[PDB]
């Protein structure tokens, strides 16, 4: 099962948010593919 990325909040910097975006897109892609 694909890695679920940790959700950002208090420290959702553009970098962490973009990284989260990529990991969330990865997670969703691989989740559906799984």
């Amino acid at each position: 099962p694909p890695k679920k990325p940790k959700k950002p909040g208090a420290g959702a910097t553009p970098e962490k948010l973009a990284a989260y975006e990529k990991e969330l897109a990865a997670y969703e892609k691989e989740l559906a593919a799984y």
